[PDB]
């Protein structure tokens, strides 16, 4: 139940709860999945992977692989990924929505100001009051289609969430534990495969692992990426460093089960590092973006202030409010990137 | 004329069917008072066994006398109230009945739907599989669901007589009009709607009548104090003018009447001045506040319309998929891939999603009717 200590926000963790309640049959809990996603278009490479694997197969085939262990963990953790994804659109349509509310605002007090004062500015003013309207009824219609994904994941009951303000605060990612050890990763359900198809070539995983899988820390003494992990790919390469030594002899379909291994290994190994760069790239952007939006907001304040002196035209005040909105959507774009990075992290390492 | 209103406004046929037959029926005006009373009555008779235009119009006429009443019932707008009030309640108890008819069509299913699984985890029981709480839950619900089928089937009844009350002896009783889940919006209303449309409600039709009454330039109040807005933008949204007419987030109005031709005369002169001008006076501040009324009323419903419309939209997006994950189910059942149970779940999904879908209709066709009443009778010029 990694879930549990996983995701911080304490919305997305009942919602896991629940969901985890409500699909105690797999193969449902498949079409659920399929439904919230499908109902947007025609990353997600987890989903891509399972979804396309599942299709390649026959009904027989299919109904057999639910039965492993290794489709169990891939299914619990598509359900859990798929679920915490609908929340952060749902959250992320709510906060566009209303910053594109009070920018349609602000857009018609700065449309009104210019006439009572070019009627080429003035039409530009009613060009983007629509842009902005249009753009409302956009994000309104992704609002439902994250609402749809959510009461699907979950439960016919229609008592979704509202809009979260926990911003300032889970701006930011779960503290992982210092010294994390890569054998986390053998939990990955490729890789259970993976080993299952080492046991299918008479092959001894001990010694499979032994010559194969680092046993590392993947992050450093904060929650950074470790030093050891950094280690394994070359830099300015970015390729995979790893010399493996076979001590004990792996065996008692085979030289292919060994190379499917090692591709699954440095492929989850990359796929971690990735998400630990790109994590703490996305803490320094919103951290920067967050210093510069304070900065903003006294900025307004200041201005206000000059317009009741009689200092500033009104649409000093204005422009200055459009900034603010518009650093306000940056952040909200970033931290929306974060929490998807967030998942990939959390499917990476598997659970 | 003046059928131009509502012919225009329902969109549906059967209930332009039901208004068009109500209204020959109830040629006398006072008899139409009364079977609308009493219509309304026997909803009401769920609590004596054990709308504000309508509470406005029956207060309204208690509180006079009977000589009062005979001579109020005479003028122009008790004509044009009685027309609301009956198109309005015959539009209402028709709602209703459709109401009714839904919710007892998705009981019954429901009823089934609990039957089958009951039967299921009676066999699964015998066969040491379940619960014999899961029986005694399943035993439960079955029993609640016949509450309901009585309880929608006593809602009809009560919508029946409404109906029967209004139409006569004559009226045929519509069956069940199944419904199309994809056409559940609303009438687009005209764009550009003039607000002098609103000049036709009975309550602005007395302001204007004790303006007469205390000898006002009509021209000259209605230049002075009645904006001559748009109510609807280029779709059926409230206007930005009408918008504009509302302080933001105060809900305060924003109108500030000015006098460019006096209303008045000087009077006859001492003919009791200082009392002519508080009669004056008074219907001055009457209509400027009916006025008010009128305009807050429609922005309201305008708004009210546009929100039910998203929600019913959203409704409509769940129900899709629901539906399409049934199928799916239904298939994968036969192949064996999913237990009878799921698919069953699957459908009381699709039925709890089709009930909210219903209320949320009903709650966008009772705002119609509130449109309809506030514009003071349709939106034909």
């Amino acid at each position: 139940a990694g879930w549990r200590t996983f995701f911080v926000d304490n919305q997305v963790k009942t919602l896991i709860s629940e969901a985890l309640v409500n699909n105690r049959d797999l193969r449902m809990a498949t079409l659920k999945v399929q439904e919230a996603r499908a109902q947007y278009r025609l990353n997600a490479s987890f989903d891509l992977d399972f979804f396309g694997r599942l299709k390649n197969m026959s009904e027989a085939e299919r109904q057999n692989y639910l039965a492993t262990e290794e489709a169990q963990r891939a299914v619990h953790i598509l359900l859990v990924s798929n679920v915490a994804q609908s929340y952060f659109n749902q959250q992320l349509a709510y906060a566009q929505l209303q910053i594109a509310e009070e920018t349609l605002r602000n857009y018609q007090q700065s449309y009104a100001f210019v006439e009572k004062q070019n009627v080429l500015a003035l039409e530009q003013a009613r060009g983007v009051i629509e842009s902005t309207r249009s753009d409302i009824a956009k994000r309104q219609g992704e609002l439902a289609q994250a609402n749809n994904a959510l009461q699907l994941l979950l439960g016919s009951y229609g008592k979704l969430p509202q809009a979260q303000t926990v911003n300032s605060d889970s701006l930011q990612s779960v503290k992982l534990p210092a010294g994390l050890s890569s054998q986390i990763l053998l939990q990955r359900p490729d890789i259970m495969e993976a080993e299952h198809a080492l046991m299918a070539a008479n092959a001894n995983i001990g010694a499979a692992r032994a010559a194969f899988f680092p046993s590392i820390s993947l992050t450093s003494g904060i929650s950074t990426a470790s030093s050891d992990l950094s280690s394994l790919f070359n830099a300015s390469s970015g390729m995979w460093n790893f010399i493996p030594k076979i001590e004990i002899p792996i065996f008692n379909r085979q030289q292919q089960s060994v190379v499917n291994y090692e591709q699954k290994i440095q492929n989850a190994f990359k796929e971690v590092a990735d998400a630990l760069a790109l994590r703490q790239s996305l803490n320094d952007q919103i951290s920067a973006q967050q210093r510069y939006l304070a900065s903003l907001q006294i900025t307004l304040q200041r201005a206000r202030a000059l317009y009741q002196h009689g200092a500033v035209s009104y649409l000093e005040v204005l422009d200055a409010e459009r900034s603010l909105f518009a650093t306000r959507q940056t952040l909200l774009d970033l931290n929306y990137a974060r929490q998807v990075n967030e998942i990939s992290l959390y499917t990476a390492l598997g659970g």
